[PDB]
């Protein structure tokens, strides 16, 4: 792998470049530029408790053109008002076999890390959960997925570490699916509003494959 140890990181720098996003529920109508829009709000020292330190790779991997990195938002709430959502925020399908040309069978280790933000989530009235399908295409209506938000140590939680990015690191080294999709399910309500009672916004940014000869 000419990229060693990363195999795939995106940056979300186009509409659906790296990500693509589905709305299955927007009861209280949210507009959709609030739901899954780019925003420049991405990780840096200064807003991740000094974790996110490393320079970013120049360009988008595989696909070896700049990089421009945008983070996606889910607005939950807005004008004082908790929308109830279900938006889903899916990576690319992509073959964490060795068939992968990125991939060796001496890799031993696989992992994802992500990085996630929620600011003004107050209450546990908002969520972001993280699930794997090895069967989606084109709609998370019609894949099977396997919830997976017990196996990360940290994420963007309601009432926790406002306005900080925090890093998730998720072990995949069991999976060798060729057609290999994770996804981001935002949920929130549409109870009333208060300063301890809100969906806030949630943010996904640095979505990272690699590999690993040693355990992480």
């Amino acid at each position: 792998n000419p990229f060693y140890p990363i195999f795939y990181y995106e940056d979300f720098g186009a509409v659906n470049q790296g990500y693509s996003v589905q709305i299955v529920k927007n009861t209280n109508s949210q507009n959709e530029a609030q739901i899954g829009k780019r925003v420049n709000d991405i990780p840096d020292a200064a807003d991740s408790n000094n974790e996110f330190t490393e320079a970013r790779p120049a360009n988008r991997i595989p696909a070896n053109s700049a990089r421009n990195q945008k983070a996606i938002a889910i607005v939950g709430t807005s004008s004082n008002t908790n929308y109830e959502l279900e938006a889903w925020v899916t990576m690319p399908i992509i073959d964490v076999s060795k068939n992968n040309q990125y991939i060796n069978a001496d890799d031993t280790f696989k992992y994802v890390s992500f990085w996630t933000e929620q600011r003004y989530a107050n209450g546990g009235i908002s969520s972001l959960e993280v699930f794997i399908s090895t069967d989606y295409t084109n709609n998370v209506t019609t894949a099977n997925w396997t919830n997976v938000t017990s196996n990360v140590n940290k994420i963007a939680t309601s009432g926790q570490n406002p306005q900080t990015y925090v890093e998730s690191l998720l072990d995949i080294s069991s999976y060798t699916d060729t057609n290999f999709t994770l996804a981001f399910k935002y949920t929130s309500d549409n109870s009333t509003y208060s300063g301890s009672n809100r969906n806030g916004t949630f943010y996904i940014s640095d979505v990272k494959y690699f590999v690993s000869d040693t355990t992480l």
